[PDB]
């Protein structure tokens, strides 16, 4: 890994600028309810740092043979989607007020999605590494359902501050979640269509959104009162 | 590995199948303490089908040097076992309606009997293989105890439906459970007394029993409302 | 590794019996709260024993190319301080009585402390070691901060059995804690000043201290119920 240098280094100050911002901008906050929606979101950037800084260090990068070739695949991305998702499925759950039950689901279906896709980048059979994909997006796909259908009736039974806020949200989640197994497909991890430098472009698109701006939107509302 | 395969085949899809039969089944129900049960149990299998697939696919199975051998061992088991046991104490301690202190001690001594047992499958040093299995046996006698004699007592404050599927899956846990230390004992991890490809058959049938069967137990009751 | 074998060992032992006091102690114990704490507590060097068992048996021990040399880095101390520090941040804030917001800031900044720490154990290239090891420290500080800060003003509005035992506590734990990232960065992991033996020796010292003692000046009183 090289060319993709400027990409990590990008993503790793954004995500640390982006866990500054929050923690001076909930420094403030008195209401409990608020405190725990800062608690959780700012945790989530400060995970992503760590993880795109040891990327950018080099830590985070292997070399898994598939194919006639020992491909590079960025695990610390795994590691980070591990803590940040759940996190995220926190934020949606507090905000719409969801069950025990449902949010055990969601955790439980989450660390799924993420390690079932871990097993695939790590399977050095070329094959083998498209079911793994195709188990941790039919767990992404139950995840999206609950938090479009499930959710959604909960929030609706809500102060409308809080549940616009959701359906801002809720539609940001559903399109970007989507958007990784799309981008993981065509990278180098699995159907190489995409370079790894461009593969890195993406994912560093994808995770400053979910993570900051999705933040942003949440943070800089009035629904987490 | 290979003989074994057909073990590794059939666990998967028997776990595969509990999967399906408990979403399909928990679709209908709309009672937030069943829905948690719901919940926790048909996270059980589907866990169990991914690190079952990980066998088969090859993925979960590592080579350790103990003895005058390279010895296959498949690690995916533990990873399983990690996350699965906790859950299914946690089934019984809400059926129960155990302190939030019991709970930790159990999921606490629990992480640590299987931790414990991981860290003896991969001991290269053949003798010291046999502390750590002792050291994860205690740990599991100090669960199935409070499981026994401390969950019993906390079942019997409670309606005779609950009460008595307590019972039967008490008995099921304890049974099932203290299986494992001796199956790994005579089986190629330990005191090789047995083959892998027996092994790996009798760990196949505890695993679909406790998670599959303890599920249908349970699920097919009233005792979860 | 083999001259420290005796500290590795020493702190296998005192860990032990640190555990077998402690669960003999709270036997008789019937008070859900301090059940709870006796449960934390417990569990704290329940780990610490298997983690140090790990190390004097050969497998806690890792080599590290750093420097021009292969470094023995032993990781099962981040293995260890991974489960063991949360819980003791659990036994301050049930104590405290803390809000879940505050729990979960403190959990998840623990965990980026640990993990952040351990990436700089491994991390190859001697100097980034120190990035690391600053980002560790950065996250302790924030930790200390609102331990000391946050918790104790909580205490405040509680029975003095209760403020006063927290006030002892709360000076154990940030000046010991504070020894750590001294300790390693003196250590052979870091700006080697001091040999691995010693390195060993003070971190035997600090984990006995931090999880045996503290848990007897806790337990001991009458602040836990
Ligand atoms: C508490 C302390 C903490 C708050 C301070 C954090 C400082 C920390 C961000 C500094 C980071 O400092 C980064 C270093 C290294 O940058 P490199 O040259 O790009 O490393 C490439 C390497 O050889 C591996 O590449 P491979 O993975 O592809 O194999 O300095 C090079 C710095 C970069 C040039 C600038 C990056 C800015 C960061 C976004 C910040
Ligand atoms: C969302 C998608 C998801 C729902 C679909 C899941 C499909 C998935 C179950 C398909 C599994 O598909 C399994 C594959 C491979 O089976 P193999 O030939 O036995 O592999 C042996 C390998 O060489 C390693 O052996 P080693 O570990 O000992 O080294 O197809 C061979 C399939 C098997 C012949 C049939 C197994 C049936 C499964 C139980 C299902
Ligand atoms: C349930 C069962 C459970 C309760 C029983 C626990 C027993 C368990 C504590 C016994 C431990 O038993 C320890 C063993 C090995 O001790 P060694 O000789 O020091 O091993 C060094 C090794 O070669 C690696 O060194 P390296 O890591 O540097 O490479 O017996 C040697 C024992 C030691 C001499 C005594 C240690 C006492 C312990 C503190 C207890
Ligand atoms: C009710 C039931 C009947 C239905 C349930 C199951 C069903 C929903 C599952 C179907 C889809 C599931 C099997 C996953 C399929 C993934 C699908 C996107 C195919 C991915 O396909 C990826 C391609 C990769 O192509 P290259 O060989 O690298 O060459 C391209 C080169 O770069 C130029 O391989 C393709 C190789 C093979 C396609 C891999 C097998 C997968
Ligand atoms: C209050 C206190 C006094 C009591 C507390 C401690 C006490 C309860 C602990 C006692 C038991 C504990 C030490 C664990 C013992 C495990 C016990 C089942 C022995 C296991 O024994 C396993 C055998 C393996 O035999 P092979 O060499 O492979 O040859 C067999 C070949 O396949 C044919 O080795 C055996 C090798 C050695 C036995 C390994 C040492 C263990
Ligand atoms: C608001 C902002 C302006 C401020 C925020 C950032 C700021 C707070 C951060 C400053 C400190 C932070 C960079 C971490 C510095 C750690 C500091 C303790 C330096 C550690 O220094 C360790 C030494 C190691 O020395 P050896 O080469 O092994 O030789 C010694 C031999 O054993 C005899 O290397 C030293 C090598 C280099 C020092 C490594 C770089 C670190
Ligand atoms: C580049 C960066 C990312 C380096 C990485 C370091 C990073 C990994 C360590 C920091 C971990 C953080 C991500 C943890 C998240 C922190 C947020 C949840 C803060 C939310 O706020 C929680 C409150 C808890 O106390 P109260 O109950 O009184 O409100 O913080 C108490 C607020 C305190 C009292 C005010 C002062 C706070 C200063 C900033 C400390
Ligand atoms: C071969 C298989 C195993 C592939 C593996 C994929 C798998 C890893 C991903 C699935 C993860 C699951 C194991 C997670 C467990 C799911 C169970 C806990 C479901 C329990 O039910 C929870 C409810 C939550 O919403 P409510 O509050 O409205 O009730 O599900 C909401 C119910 C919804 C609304 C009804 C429709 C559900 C369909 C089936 C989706
Ligand atoms: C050398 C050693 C460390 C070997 C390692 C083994 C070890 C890893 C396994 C043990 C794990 C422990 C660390 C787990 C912590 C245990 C403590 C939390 C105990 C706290 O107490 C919890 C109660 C739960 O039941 P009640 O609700 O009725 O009170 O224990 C119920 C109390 C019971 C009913 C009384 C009898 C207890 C005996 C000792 C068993
Ligand atoms: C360090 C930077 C902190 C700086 C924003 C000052 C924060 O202080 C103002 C707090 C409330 O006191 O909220 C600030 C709320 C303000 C009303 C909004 C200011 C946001 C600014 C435009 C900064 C945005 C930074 C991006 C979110 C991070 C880039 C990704
Ligand atoms: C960091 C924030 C978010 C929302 C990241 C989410 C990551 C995913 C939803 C990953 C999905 C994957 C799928 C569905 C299948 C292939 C493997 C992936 C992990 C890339
Ligand atoms: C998947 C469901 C269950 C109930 C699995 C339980 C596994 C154990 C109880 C494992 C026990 C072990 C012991 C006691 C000691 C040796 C190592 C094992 C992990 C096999
Ligand atoms: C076992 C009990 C305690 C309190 C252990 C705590 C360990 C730490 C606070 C570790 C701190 C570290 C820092 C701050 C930076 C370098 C890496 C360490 C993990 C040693």
């Amino acid at each position: 890994g090289r060319p993709e240098w400027i990409w990590l280094a990008l993503g790793t100050a954004l995500m640390g600028l982006g866990t500054l911002y929050f923690l001076v901008k909930g420094m403030g906050v008195s209401d409990p309810d608020a405190k725990k929606f800062y608690a959780i979101t700012t945790l989530v950037p400060a995970i992503a740092f760590t993880m795109y800084l040891s990327m950018l260090l080099g830590y985070g990068l292997t070399m898994v043979p598939f194919g006639g070739e020992q491909n590079p695949i960025y695990w610390a991305r795994y590691a980070d989607w591990l803590f940040t998702t759940p996190l995220l499925l926190l934020d949606l759950a507090l905000l719409v007020d969801a069950d025990q039950g449902t949010i055990l689901a969601l955790v439980g279906a989450d660390g799924i999605m993420i390690g079932t896709g871990l097993v695939g980048a790590l399977t050095k059979v070329y094959s083998y590494r498209f079911v793994w994909w195709a188990i941790s997006t039919a767990a992404m796909l139950y995840i999206l359902y609950v938090l479009f259908f499930g959710f959604t009736s909960k929030a609706e039974s809500m102060r409308p501050e809080v549940a616009s806020t959701f359906k801002v949200l809720r539609n940001v989640t559903v399109v970007l979640w989507s958007a990784y197994p799309v981008v993981w497909l065509i990278g180098s991890e699995g159907a190489g269509i995409v370079p790894l430098n461009i593969e890195t472009l993406l994912f560093m698109v994808l995770d400053v959104s979910a993570k900051v701006g999705f933040g942003l939107i949440l943070l800089r509302s009035r629904a987490i009162f």
